[PDB]
């Protein structure tokens, strides 16, 4: 695994996949999703998004539905808590990330090894 993502995943315990798909959820803020368009707009294919929407949704960060004309289509929801909790993480995981880059950086700018 990568450096930087298995540092996420010891942290919070989910994987850098699920904080894309909360990062997407956060850039189009609203109570209310399609399974189907975080699909089509994420990078990750569709059986990894749905891994991540499986672990979000047993970490209770949303809601997963059937729709009632098509059950094809499947909605995801977010109730009040649930948005502050989402908010929480992503700040949580950038002050991560930041500090991950700070100590790279910090033994950059240390001596190197002869």
């Amino acid at each position: 695994m990568d450096k930087l993502k298995s540092l996420i995943k010891k942290e919070f315990s989910i994987s850098f996949e699920e904080f894309a798909v909360l990062t997407y959820i956060s850039e189009n803020k609203e109570k209310e999703y399609y399974l189907k368009d975080i699909i089509n707009h994420l990078n990750y294919k569709q059986p990894q998004v749905v891994k991540a929407v499986k672990i979000l949704s047993q970490e209770d960060y949303f809601d997963k539905k059937r729709n009632e004309h098509d059950e094809r289509t499947v909605l995801i929801l977010v109730n009040a808590q649930q948005r502050k909790k989402i908010e929480s993480l992503l700040s949580r995981v950038n002050k991560r990330i930041t500090e991950a880059n700070n100590e790279i950086e910090l033994l950059e700018h240390h001596h190197h090894h002869h």
